[PDB]
């Protein structure tokens, strides 16, 4: 039920067609699954508070939280929202997201580890999901 370790992503499904769906234009969206941008995800757990780093060739990017307790991120395609996660069962939480400004899809996240220690990441909008699945390095 540790989370923690430095995540390499060898899977995604749906995630080209989660963008286009949401409206992302096509250049956005073939950097965004290109080699190039693909995430590296480090993340330190201790108890309820998680510090997690995710980078690229090109970005990073840093967000801490701790389960429970409300804090600020982006949504999937960019926009600024307040979230809160929750622990659905010992092993998977799940993360309700709110805009900061204005209406747009009902988004949320998730993450869980697999006994073999897969980190799996789910991402909605709507009625459309992405998933991604991680290994530690």
């Amino acid at each position: 039920p540790n989370f923690s370790g430095n995540w390499k992503i060898i899977r995604s499904e749906n995630f080209e067609e989660l963008l286009k769906v949401l409206g992302v234009n096509v250049m956005l969206r073939k950097i965004a699954v290109a080699a190039a941008s693909k995430p590296a995800v480090e993340i330190k757990q201790e108890g309820d508070t998680f510090y997690i780093k995710t980078s690229t060739t090109v970005r990073t990017t840093e967000i801490n939280f701790k389960v429970g307790e409300e804090f600020e991120e982006q949504t999937v395609d960019g926009r600024p929202c307040k979230s809160l996660v929750k622990w659905e069962s010992e092993n998977k939480m799940v993360c309700e997201q709110k805009l900061l400004k204005g209406e747009g899809p009902k988004t949320s996240w998730t993450l869980e580890l697999t006994n073999d220690g897969e980190l799996i990441e789910t991402m909605t909008a709507d009625d459309v999901v992405c998933t991604k699945v991680y290994v530690r390095e």
